[PDB]
């Protein structure tokens, strides 16, 4: 059972543009490249963000955790019953990930997928955010979350559950125009409200945002004036309404944006299914 | 499985009087009408409490909240092997409701009764009451409580718990009179000491009382004179043997009471059925 | 300087009537007879509360605390200095108010004051209550209150204040008809909100009432309908705007009242005076 | 010895669109028309903000609070050393503010100051916002701050010091263009931060801005989209570097500007004079 | 000012004795043998009691422990003004007791004391105690507490409190037979509510016991059993009246009795001399 | 009244090593370069470590704060009724210290010291450590301690604690072989067990070493390991007996030492001045 999101790589254009927007914008670390890219660290595993060179400038895979090799082998198993091909990673990949195994395969829209176990901790080498950022929030909640875009909501919601079993939390209906409303459906895999979210929005990225969550209300001040000093903010400072998480977007040197937040609610085994009509409380100005 | 009283109906011949009755003597918040009549508030979701113009002046309807729409076919099933009649809510009923997905059904006396998920939550409107009042308890524990009145307790009870999957809290044996003795039987189906109890009262109306649960004394204590100046006071401030709730009763433009307390206990996964002879420890003087 | 209020003697024309409501009604333990007359507790003390048989049907004498045989020599000398008349209590009479030394003096308008130190403590006979009662609040804060009535306020506060050392908490201005407001002074000499109060109200007693402490709203609640049974509550459940306290008034067999309360605030040193119009924010409706 | 800003009173020449600003916009609540003015209220004082129609479109006075009668004595007398002119407010003046004692002046620079003791509460009557606000700080601190900008610094903070005895918290060297730095000083009388803030700004009122802090963050964010709807806002979020309050700036219908914040951080004994270059960490940006 | 017992020092006829007593059934740390004599430890400190072999079986001497060289002085002058002979301990006598400075002197019926400042501590050799004991209390309430015998306790009360400067908790009227009853005065100097007790009892000794606090129940539990092994016992388990200590008394080699308790309450600053008329609540059977 | 050491400023002859070694080893933040030398921050202040080119290779200056001008005055008078030659400082070196007010003069030996008040804050440049380390500890414990070496201990003492004000903590016997021991006096100005030691050790330096003090234990684990890396430990990990600080000692590039620790005590009121013959508990072990 997948556990998490447990890393994500970018295929950019300009590798250096990104570097230097992850640390010296966001705090990442660098933590060296290798044959996996440029890789940057959050928290005490080994790398989380990998960027390479490429031409699509977007999210090129993401990989999700899942416990141990029990728990890969029914996932491996789960997506053979669901007809997916899947691909047993060979150890020249699981060597270039930093993990102990892993299988690769896609999402019924093409984005390479990676389901592994028994990834890499550096805690020999402590973490150092490249500016000024107290922490952030991983642990058993994961990396963060990404909204993938996709041409068919339903057909990417009935992979997305019934066959990677993520759960629904709650779903927003974004008013689009007078014509246009479209609903986007978050889920959860664990305990962060969600991990993944999805959305037929007519873009030409395979998600229209990642996010990461720090650990105080002065870490995200702090990088929205470090961001908008460069005039990259896409969205003001404000509280969405199902996570609650307090944010801020901008724009990565991608055109794929990131939203950068603190102190967002949990899902627990009470919770119930709702739906909304707003996607933020207050704030989230576009500046676009 | 049913998680909590979600929603409440009434349709009275005085709208007018209700309204005012609601905000200013209880505190709840307007939130407009619609084709689901005068809504009102007293947490983040749409509504919680609709009043329509009706001939019956009694409780109209109530909704019973699932987690999902897994859960709301695992309801419909349920009803359906017990023979019940249950109708597949329309899309217009459940735009009327603002809610997801619903099933209709009646109880076996008559009460409209409907089963749905995926309620509409307005965070981007934050509760302002109509009245000094600090707050409302829902969450998980949902809307509050009734006191369904039945001319067969054993006939109702069996629906209840067998086919609703209500479970027995405790029995009160309430003495009216020398020759008659009635058991008032007090059901759960979450924290909340009850959310539904069953008498056999010979009563014009459907419910005794439905009951709503404010966050401090002062709320109460403040609401009982807001009340009291009008003279709808019915039972002076008491505590119940059972829930250990702190509470008086008014009388609604309807004649159907309504109970506002404070500190009640809740059910856990220790608690054993017991029985008593009162319902109340202190208090509860009928001024009626 | 006056630590607190530490004993009350009631001088009585029916003492009978007096032990059965002190122990029965209100929850005290009766603590035996002695030259000082029917003896009740509420603490760990030898009595708080003295019956002896009289003609008033007043207060007769109230003892003030002092830490030790210096604060009491303070005091003796602070009074002398005013002028004053005080005796030093001898020992008979200390012997027979269980305290190691006490002065006796009379206030403008001739209640028997005492001041003392060192009485006696019983913590070898527990305090067993003489109805369902799960404790009074004393310590530091000591017995209670009670409310002096007085034909001239001013010269009143001026004695109290300047001469005993209590200190003004607030000010309630009691409307008594169209053409009559009158001001009640509210004076605490430790944490307690007040241990004083002086209005100058038209009564044959010397106080209005006085007021015990007890530590749930359940001790209340129980006392209050043990009251009523009898037709004994003069003002039904409250909580007053200066103190916060929530309690009920009764009549006592004297006439004079009884304040039976819980959860008042207490006053602390960022404390500052100010008035009020009411003395109840709710409730307290008088059925007298 | 002051203990705190009590309330404050403002001449304007369109009432009615401060009526609803205030509790439209802020969430005051509306408490009445007096011979005070239009009366508003932030907790259970009787009033903390008058607003009257008058010309200046400004504070129109400020009224400082002392414990008690000694305490109004003191500063009497510590004025009158001053060689200040002070005058003992009448019993009509004390009436209309509703307060029990109070003596009017000046500051250097005209504005008329008064420091009085014995305002009025109303328990009685529960504060109920006239927006959706969590709640409002006040209690030992007092109803918030306000800058008084003058022609000499120097003589200002003497009288402020030296007079009426507030203390220096920091000072902020403004930097207003190339050839101007002038020196913002920061004043405590209690433990907020500042109540008083005193700077040499070329502006056409006498203070730059007045401050109310809330309870939690949404009551900042929700009040700020309220405001902006309007375009009223002039100082995007940010958090300053003194007293590390959260908060943006808007301007009232007087040209005078309003700050709502919220999480300022107190000053203890243990505090130590500091200066700052820049009045703000984060946000802050100004929209003017 | 002094601040606490520090040391105390027996002079014994069976040395022997006293070191299998203390060691092995209360469970103090042998610390060496010095010119001092045999030390024992119960805390940080080099040693806190000495047996030295003599003649008297008692109590030797006394040291109470002031803050620094100051207070020193101040005791020397209060002593020397009182006209008491006090002798500046040398630097032999200062080397033999591991102090910085000292004082000695005599009470008034022949126990030397001594008054020092700067004791050694030896945190790089950890306590480890001879039998199973969790923990003794010393810290900020010093070694625990004696009982002085005298002929004439009022000679003695002003001695230890107008000149030591020990103040009154209370004081215990022992009946010691029909025409006998004698006062018992407890004193403290901190927190430990009392660290003397004065008494005219007709003992051959210097002190009825002195007494040792231990962390946990089972200490006293388990030392009761060693103890009463040997047939030591005196008075079984019991809780006094006025400290509330739950202790066991014992007799030593030397027939002065020693008390082994845990729980007792603390004196603030809120504290009331009182009196009562038994020294235990419960318990304390003489088995003598 | 000095309220703790606020900044060092040491004249070395290697600046560049320096600066490797505050940054990479012990992890300081490299705050630029002016006229006041290369700048060093541990937390929201400007600067606490300032590195001049010199020949001395030592401490060049110490900075002592006050909370503001009155205690600078008071200091000021202080020292002149000493006999001490102050100078008040220029606008220039105070411009260049970055503060608002300060004295100049030497102690006994002629080591530079500083009174100030009103030093710089940089809460908009958010501290960022040159290596990873959770965070230091200041506040109201000022920058940490240093040992003063001094030919003369008593005359070092008076100056410190009968002009300075500081108050003795401890005194620790520092046996350096057979006919050699010295006394080591640790001396307190705030809850910091000592901000300043004086010990008349034979030392080529002003100072033994200056310490600082981490947050957590793996702050000191890992900067152990940098610093070992490059041969520089000089003691191995211990804890002091006094402070009970946890530590290891290092060699800075000018020969002088600093102590990196976690965990020390603070001292109180009630604290006492004691002796000890061991400077540490364990560890410590000298690798020199
Ligand atoms: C668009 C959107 C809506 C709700 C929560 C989110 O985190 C988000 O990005
Ligand atoms: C009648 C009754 C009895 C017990 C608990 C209740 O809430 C109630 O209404
Ligand atoms: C009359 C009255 C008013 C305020 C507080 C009280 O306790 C009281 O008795
Ligand atoms: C201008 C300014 C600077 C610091 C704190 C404040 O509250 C403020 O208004
Ligand atoms: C005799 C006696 C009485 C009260 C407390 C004690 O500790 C004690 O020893
Ligand atoms: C030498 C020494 C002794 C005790 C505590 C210390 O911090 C220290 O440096
Ligand atoms: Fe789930
Ligand atoms: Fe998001
Ligand atoms: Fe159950
Ligand atoms: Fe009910
Ligand atoms: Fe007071
Ligand atoms: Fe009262
Ligand atoms: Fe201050
Ligand atoms: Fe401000
Ligand atoms: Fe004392
Ligand atoms: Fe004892
Ligand atoms: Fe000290
Ligand atoms: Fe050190």
């Amino acid at each position: 059972s997948i556990r998490s999101l447990g890393y994500m790589g970018f295929a950019v254009s300009d590798v250096a543009a990104w570097r230097s927007f992850l640390t010296q914008k966001l705090g990442l670390m660098e933590a060296g490249t290798t044959d996996n890219g440029d890789l940057f660290r959050i928290d005490s595993r080994a790398w989380r963000i990998a960027v390479q060179q490429g031409e699509v400038d977007d999210l090129a895979f993401a990989g999700y955790e899942v416990a141990d090799a029990a728990g890969l082998a029914q996932m491996a198993d789960k997506l053979k019953q669901a007809g997916i091909a899947v691909t047993t990673g060979d150890a020249s990949l699981a060597r270039r990930r930093g993990v102990t195994g892993l299988i690769t395969f896609a999402d019924p829209f093409g984005l390479p997928l990676e389901i592994y176990y028994g990834a890499s901790e550096v805690f020999e080498k402590p973490f150092l955010p490249g500016a000024a950022v107290s922490g952030f929030l991983t642990g058993e909640q994961g990396l963060g979350h990404f909204v993938r875009c996709v041409p068919d909501s339903d057909k990417a919601l009935a992979f997305y559950t019934d066959v990677l079993g993520f759960q629904l939390s709650d779903v927003i209906d974004m008013k689009m125009g007078p014509d246009v409303t479209v609903p986007a459906y978050f889920l959860h895999c664990n305990e962060r409200h969600h991990t993944l979210a999805i959305a037929a929005f007519p873009l030409p990225k395979r998600i229209h945002h990642f996010m990461l969550e720090v650990a105080s209300l002065d870490d995200v001040g702090f990088a929205f004036d470090r961001v908008d000093a460069d005039g990259l903010i896409t969205s003001t400072l404000g509280r969405h309404t199902n996570d609650h998480m307090v944010s801020f977007y901008a724009s990565t040197p991608s055109g794929v944006e990131v939203e950068y937040g603190w102190s967002a609610r949990t899902v627990d085994r009470s919770w119930v299914v709702v739906r909304h009509d707003s996607p933020s409380m207050w704030g989230h100005k576009s500046v676009r």
